[PDB]
C-alpha cells in the first residue's frame, strides 16, 4: 500500500492521519510551571541517539525493518541532516530545481533515510489520555511505523507533523520506524536558494495530553486611540467530552503580579442560524496602561490557559508570552503602537557550517545578540517557519520578525505555473495555514509573507485573502510578480535600487523613490532583500539610509543575508576550511552563490557589517558652530543608557575630549554646547569624534557598549613654513641601462628599458622584489564577476568588460625617461603607454623628485581612453623584500573600507598587525583596502599623501587566480598596492553592474602625488 | 577675506635641465592670519618654445569654498576673434552646460562677453583643450573667459552701459570652476556636487605661439 500509493508523487496529499496544527504545546498539570515557563513532564525529548540506514530508493528498503533494528544500521544524533553525516552529498543549487522538472514526479532514484529508535513509555502514560510524537522538521517527506504498524505520513519540510500514537504504543519498550524521502511533490515548493539536504533536522518530542483538552487558543489585544487602555481576548477551543462542569480561566501576569483573570464555561455566542461553537469560549481581559511591546523594550505578559473543573480541579493549563503592541497600515504608513517603524532587518536563514540546517539555542542566541549589537531591529525568515525557540527568543529579546510561509518556485517556468494551478492551491494553502495556526500567538511575528519567488498565482491571492480574514492584526506581504501585486498590503522589492530604475518587462524594479508615487499607488516600500553581501560588497549602503531617512514611506528593508551559508571540509591533516557549491561533487551547482553573509558561517563578522552598524544608527547629529545637535530615531524609549563621549583629535593627537549624559526623549532633539577648544599649534586638520556609549549592561549588550557615531572636520590650519632645507644633495649616476640615485648610502635604481623604478637599496639590503609598477585592474570581486548562477558567461559583467578590453593583458611600453639634476634634488620623468593589440588604454606620466633629506616625490598623471571600460583602479603596486609585524596609518579604519563604503570607518591614527590588513572572504578577491590615508608606516617605509591601499603576503595575481582562502599561500616579502583613485565595490545586487555612475572612474584624467621615504 | 586675500611668496627658484628652464613656484593666500589657499607651481620652458604650468592649489577646509581655482592676466593683444576647441558655442558654466557642444567654435571677442544688465562673471566656456588668441595657444582641460573686461570692474559696475573697455584682453584660465546655481535668487542654490570641495585641486596647461 504505502509502496503502491507513492504520496510523495501527489500534490492530493500532503499528509496522512496528521493531527491540526496549534500553539507551542507542554501540556502542563502545574499551573505555576505554565506562569514560570518550567520544563513539563508532560512534554518529553526524544532527541539523541538513533538508528539510521541510508537507501537509495525506498522501494530498497527491506520490510524486516519495520519491525527490527537493521544490523548494518550506524548510530546517530537526531535531530540531524544526513549529508552533514556524510551519507551523501549536501547540494548547493540557487533556482535550478536539483532534480529534474516533471511536477508531480521525482527520481526514482531517491535517497531515503531510514531512522529509529527504541524508547521506553511508562504504563501511566497509555492508561488514560492522549500520546502525540511531534516531529518538528522533516524534509522533505515521511512515513511513520510505530511497533511495525503504518501511522501515518508528512510533508512541509519546516513545519511540526503531529501524530496520535495512543492505539500504538505499549508499556515498556516500543520501536519507532521513520522513512525520510529526500525527493517528494513538496520539494517542487522549497527551491530556496540553500544548501538542499534531508532528514529528521529538527527536535522529535512525546506529548502527553488529558482526553478532555486544550486544543487551541488564540490571543489577541487591541488598543484605544492613545494605548491608555487594552482588551485582552483570548478564544480557546476543546477536545473531548463537553461536560456543564468544564470551566477555562485566563489569567494574566506581570512578573509575580496577576493583573486580570477571567473564568467561563465552554458555550461561545450565536454565530449562524445554527447556533455557536459548544467547544469554544472566548474570555476577554480589560488592562489598563499595559507596557507596550517593541524591538525597543520587549515588555512581555504571561497569558495562562487553564482547563478545570467548576470546583477547582485544575485538567491542563497551557500558556504564552503575550506582548501587548498594534501593527496597522494607516495612510501609507505601517505602524507600531501608533508610531511609523523603521526597518533595519535582515534575512536570516537557519544555517550552522558543521550542522547544516540543524539549529540550537547557543547559536540562535549568538545571532540575536549580534543583530542588536549592530542595530538591527527586525528579522526576514528566509523562507520557511523557523525552528520554534527562535519566535520565543525574539520575543523576548525584541525583534520585529517578518514569518514566511514554506513556499518558493523559484525553478519553474514561467515562475507561477504551480501557484496559479488551482490543483497546487491545497497543497499550498496548508504551507500557509498551518504556519499561522503555529505562529500567531507570537508578539514578535508582525507581518506575514506567503513565501518568495513563485510569481503571482491565484493561489496566493486567496491565501491572501485568508489570513486577512483570520488575523487582521499583522499585514500580509508577498514579492512576487512585480512586488506590488493584489496580493501584498506592502511593497516589498528586491534589489529595487535607490534612484535608478529596472524596467524589466512584466515585473520591473523602479527606484524606490520613484516606486511610491506611481499614480494610484500608496502603500509603505520596505524592501524584503536589499545590499547583497557577497564577498566584498554593501558598496552604496549609506544611499539607501539617506532616502529610508528623507521619505516617509520608504520604511527600511531587509538586508541579503546574514549568514554565509558556507559549509566544513577537512584537508589530510585535518585541518579544516570553508566550503561551497561543487565541493562536495554536486553538480549542477551555483558555487559561492550561497555565500551572501554579513558574517562568516561561524559568525565572525565581514567589514560590511560596521557599516551596517553606523548607517542604522539610532542617534542622528548635526554640527553648527560650538553645537551638536542629537536627534533621536527610537519611537518609544528615552535614552537612558546613553552618554555622548566627544573628543577632538589634530592628525591622530589627541587634543580634547569630555562626556556629556544624553537625555533625548523618542524622537527628540538635544543640544550640546561643546565648551572652547584651545587652538592647537602645529599645523593640521583637527577632526571631531562623537560616540553614543551605553555605560549599563544590557540583556543583549555589555557596559560600554558603543551604539553610535560620528566625524566632523573641524578648523584646519595648512602648512606654510617651508620646511629648513637640509645641507645633503643626491648625485645622479647614468648608464645605459640605469639611472642611480645616491644619497649618502641610499640608493634609488631605475630602469631605462622598463622607465620603472625596479630597486631601492639601504646600505647593503634590497628594499624590492617587484618594481613600482602602475595598477589599473583588481581581482575580481563577487559584484564584478556578477553571475547569480554557475554556468553564465555574461558579457556585460565588469570582469568581462575588463578582460575583454585587455585590462589584464595590458603591456607597458615606454614612451620616454629622462633624468636632471636641480639644485638640491634629482629629477626622473617617465611616460608609459598601456596597449591591448595596437590599442592604447592607459597613458601614465610620471615624476621622481629625491632630496637631500632622502625623500622620493612621486608624480603621476594618468590619461584613460574614453571608450574603455573604466578601470578598477588607478595606482601604483610592488612587491616588498620586508615583512613587518604591525602596519600603521593615519587615515579611515581600522577595517576594510571601499569608496562606497567608507561611512563607519573613521579618520584616526590606526595600527593593526598584517594579518588583519587582509579579510579572509571565502572566495579571495581584491580585499583591505583603506581609504583617505594621508600616512602610511610599514617597517622601515613612510608613504605620505592621501591615498587608498592594500597591504598583504598575496598578489592581486595569485588571488584572481585562487577559488578558495585556504588554498592561499604567503608570498616573499609584502604585496603593497598604493592608489590614487579605487572603484566602488557595488552591491545593490550581485548578478549585474551595481556600481554607482559617481564610484567609477570615468574622469579621464587623474592625478595623484606620494611621497616614499624612510621613517 | 577672499577678495581681500595678499599672495605671499613662499619659495621661487630656477633650475636648467638638458633641454629646458624649471621654475618652481609657491604663494600662500592669507587673511588675518588664516591661510585660505596655497598653490604651488612649476613652469616647465622647453626647446620648443612651449610653457608647460602645472598647478597644485591646497584650499583650506574650514574656508567658504572658492567660487574659481584658476589663473588670470591682462593681455595686450585685443583681438578680433577668440578660436577654442571646447563646449559652447555660447556661454556654459558646471552646472549649465548640457546644451553646449563640443567642437572648434570661432567667434568675435564681443561674443565671448554676456551683457548682463547687471554686471557679473560672465561667458566662461568649459571642457577646453584648446584656446587661440593672437598669437596665443593654450591647451589642457579648463575653463576659460575672455574679455575687455577685468573681473574687478564688473563688481565695481551696476550696469553694463557703465563698463568700459579696458587697455588689453582680460583672460581668467581656471582649472576649475563653480556651479552658477538658480534654483532661486535669494538663498545658497549651488548644488553640493557644483561647489569646489575637494580640497586639493590640480590642472596643467601648455602656453605657445602659434
Ligand atoms: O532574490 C533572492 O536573491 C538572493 C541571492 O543570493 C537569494 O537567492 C534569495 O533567496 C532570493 O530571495
Ligand atoms: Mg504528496
Ligand atoms: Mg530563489
Ligand atoms: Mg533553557
Ligand atoms: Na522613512
Ligand atoms: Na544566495
Ligand atoms: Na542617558
Ligand atoms: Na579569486
Ligand atoms: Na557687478
Amino acid at each position: 500500500v504505502v509502496l503502491q500509493r507513492r504520496d510523495w508523487e501527489n500534490p492530493g496529499v500532503t499528509q496522512l492521519n496528521r493531527l491540526a496544527a496549534h500553539p507551542p504545546f507542554a501540556s502542563w498539570r502545574n499551573s505555576e510551571e505554565a506562569r514560570t515557563d518550567r520544563p513539563s513532564q508532560q512534554l518529553r525529548s526524544l532527541n539523541g541517539e538513533w538508528r539510521f540506514a541510508w537507501f537509495p530508493a525506498p522501494e530498497a528498503v527491506p520490510e524486516s525493518w519495520l519491525e527490527c533494528d537493521l544490523p548494518e544500521a550506524d548510530t546517530v544524533v537526531v535531530p540531524s541532516n544526513w549529508q552533514m553525516h556524510g551519507y551523501d552529498a549536501p547540494i548547493y543549487t540557487n533556482v535550478t530545481y536539483p532534480i529534474t522538472v516533471n511536477p508531480p514526479f521525482v527520481p526514482t532514484e531517491n535517497p531515503t533515510g531510514c531512522y529509529s529508535l527504541t524508547f521506553n513509555v511508562d504504563e501511566s502514560w497509555l492508561q488514560e489520555g492522549q500520546t502525540r510524537i511531534i516531529f518538528d522538521g522533516v524534509n522533505s517527506a515521511f512515513h511513520l511505523w510505530c511497533n511495525g504498524r503504518w501511522v501515518g505520513y508528512g510533508q512541509d519540510s519546516r513545519l511540526p507533523s503531529e501524530f496520535d500514537l495512543s492505539a500504538f504504543l505499549r508499556a515498556g519498550e516500543n520501536r519507532l520506524a521513520v522513512m525520510v524521502l529526500r525527493w517528494s511533490d513538496g520539494s517542487y515548493l522549497e527551491d530556496q536558494d540553500m544548501w538542499r539536504m534531508s532528514g529528521i533536522f529538527r527536535d522529535v518530542s512525546l506529548l502527553h495530553k488529558p482526553t478532555t483538552q486544550i486544543s487551541d487558543f488564540h490571543v489577541a489585544t487591541r488598543f484605544n486611540d492613545d494605548f491608555s487602555r487594552a482588551v485582552l481576548e483570548a478564544e480557546v477551543q476543546m477536545c473531548g467530552e463537553l461536560r456543564d462542569y468544564l470551566r477555562v480561566t485566563v489569567s494574566l501576569w506581570q512578573g509575580e503580579t496577576q493583573v486580570a483573570s477571567g473564568t467561563a464555561p465552554f458555550g461561545g455566542e450565536i454565530i449562524d442560524e445554527r447556533g455557536g461553537y459548544a467547544d469554544r469560549v472566548t474570555l476577554r481581559l480589560n488592562v489598563e496602561n499595559p507596557k507596550l511591546w517593541s524591538a525597543e523594550i520587549p515588555n512581555l505578559y504571561r497569558a495562562v490557559v487553564e482547563l478545570h473543573t467548576a470546583d477547582g480541579t485544575l485538567i491542563e493549563a497551557e500558556a504564552c508570552d503575550v506582548g501587548f503592541r498594534e501593527v496597522r497600515i494607516e495612510n501609507g504608513l505601517l505602524l507600531l503602537n501608533g508610531k511609523p517603524l523603521l526597518i533595519r532587518g535582515v534575512n536570516r536563514h537557519e544555517h550552522h557550517p558543521l550542522h547544516g540546517q540543524v539549529m540550537d539555542e547557543q547559536t540562535m542566541v549568538q545571532d540575536i545578540l549580534l543583530m542588536k549589537q549592530n542595530n538591527f531591529n527586525a528579522v526576514r525568515c528566509s523562507h520557511y517557519p523557523n525552528h520554534p525557540l527562535w519566535y520565543t527568543l525574539c520575543d523576548r529579546y525584541g525583534l520585529y520578525v517578518v514569518d514566511e510561509a514554506n513556499i518558493e518556485t523559484h525553478g519553474m517556468v514561467p515562475m507561477n505555473r504551480l501557484t496559479d494551478d488551482p490543483r497546487w492551491l491545497p497543497a499550498m494553502s496548508e504551507r500557509v495555514t498551518r504556519m499561522v495556526q503555529r505562529d500567531r500567538n507570537h508578539p514578535s511575528v508582525i507581518i506575514w509573507s506567503l513565501g518568495t519567488e513563485s510569481g503571482h498565482g491565484a493561489n496566493h491571492d486567496a491565501l491572501y485573502r485568508w489570513i486577512k480574514s483570520v488575523d487582521p492584526s499583522r499585514p500580509v506581504q508577498y514579492e512576487g510578480g512585480g512586488a506590488d501585486t493584489t496580493a501584498t498590503d506592502i511593497i516589498c522589492p528586491m534589489y529595487a535600487r535607490v534612484d535608478e530604475d529596472q524596467p524589466f518587462p512584466a515585473v520591473p524594479k523602479w527606484s524606490i523613490k520613484k516606486w511610491l508615487s506611481l499614480p494610484g499607488e500608496t502603500r509603505p516600500l520596505i524592501l524584503c532583500e536589499y545590499a547583497h553581501a557577497m564577498g566584498n560588497s554593501l558598496g552604496g549602503f549609506a544611499k539607501y539610509w539617506q532616502a529610508f531617512r528623507q521619505y516617509p514611506r520608504l520604511q527600511g528593508g531587509f538586508v541579503w543575508d546574514w549568514v554565509d551559508q558556507s559549509l566544513i571540509k577537512y584537508d589530510e591533516n585535518g585541518n579544516p576550511w570553508s566550503a561551497y557549491g561543487g565541493d562536495f561533487g554536486d553538480t549542477p551547482n551555483d558555487r559561492q552563490f550561497c555565500m551572501n553573509g554579513l558574517v562568516f558561517a561561524d559568525r565572525t563578522p565581514h567589514p560590511a557589517l560596521t557599516e551596517a552598524k553606523h548607517q542604522q544608527q539610532f542617534f542622528q547629529f548635526r554640527l553648527s558652530g560650538q553645537t551638536i545637535e542629537v536627534t533621536s530615531e527610537y519611537l518609544f524609549r528615552h535614552s537612558d543608557n546613553e552618554l555622548l563621549h566627544w573628543m577632538v583629535a589634530l592628525d591622530g593627537k589627541p587634543l580634547a575630549s569630555g562626556e556629556v549624559p544624553l537625555d533625548v526623549a523618542p524622537q527628540g532633539k538635544q543640544l550640546i554646547e561643546l565648551p572652547e577648544l584651545p587652538q592647537p599649534e602645529s599645523a593640521g586638520q583637527l577632526w571631531l569624534t562623537v560616540r553614543v556609549v551605553q555605560p549599563n549592561a544590557t540583556a543583549w549588550s555589555e557596559a560600554g557598549h558603543i551604539s553610535a557615531w560620528q566625524q566632523w572636520r573641524l578648523a584646519e590650519n595648512l602648512s606654510v613654513t617651508l620646511p629648513a632645507a637640509s645641507h645633503a644633495i643626491p648625485h645622479l649616476t647614468t648608464s645605459e641601462m640605469d639611472f642611480c640615485i645616491e644619497l649618502g648610502n641610499k640608493r634609488w635604481q631605475f630602469n631605462r628599458q622598463s622607465g620603472f623604478l625596479s630597486q631601492m637599496w639601504i646600505g647593503d639590503k634590497k628594499q624590492l622584489l617587484t618594481p613600482l609598477r602602475d595598477q589599473f585592474t583588481r581581482a575580481p570581486l563577487d559584484n564584478d564577476i556578477g553571475v547569480s548562477e554557475a554556468t553564465r558567461i555574461d558579457p556585460n559583467a565588469w570582469v568581462e568588460r575588463w578582460k575583454a578590453a585587455g585590462h589584464y593583458q595590458a603591456e607597458a611600453a615606454l614612451l620616454q625617461c629622462t633624468a636632471d639634476t636641480l639644485a638640491d634634488a634629482v629629477l626622473i620623468t617617465t611616460a608609459h603607454a598601456w596597449q591591448h593589440q595596437g590599442k592604447t588604454l592607459f597613458i601614465s606620466r610620471k615624476t621622481y623628485r629625491i632630496d637631500g633629506s632622502g625623500q622620493m616625490a612621486i608624480t603621476v598623471d594618468v590619461e584613460v581612453a574614453s571608450d574603455t571600460p573604466h578601470p578598477a583602479r588607478i595606482g601604483l603596486n610592488c612587491q616588498l623584500a620586508q615583512v613587518a609585524e604591525r602596519v600603521n596609518w593615519l587615515g579611515l579604519g581600522p577595517q576594510e573600507n571601499y569608496p562606497d563604503r567608507l561611512t563607519a570607518a573613521c579618520f584616526d591614527r590606526w595600527d593593526l598587525p598584517l594579518s588583519d590588513m587582509y579579510t579572509p572572504y571565502v572566495f579571495p578577491s581584491e580585499n583591505g583596502l583603506r581609504c583617505g590615508t594621508r600616512e602610511l608606516n610599514y617597517g622601515p617605509h613612510q608613504w605620505r599623501g592621501d591615498f587608498q591601499f592594500n597591504i598583504s603576503r598575496y598578489s592581486q595575481q595569485q588571488l584572481m587566480e585562487t577559488s578558495h582562502r585556504h588554498l592561499l599561500h604567503a608570498e616573499e616579502g609584502t604585496w603593497l598596492n598604493i592608489d590614487g583613485f579605487h572603484m566602488g565595490i557595488g552591491g545593490d545586487d550581485s548578478w549585474s553592474p551595481s556600481v554607482s555612475a559617481e564610484f567609477q572612474l570615468s574622469a579621464g584624467r587623474y592625478h595623484y602625488q606620494l611621497v616614499w621615504c624612510q621613517k
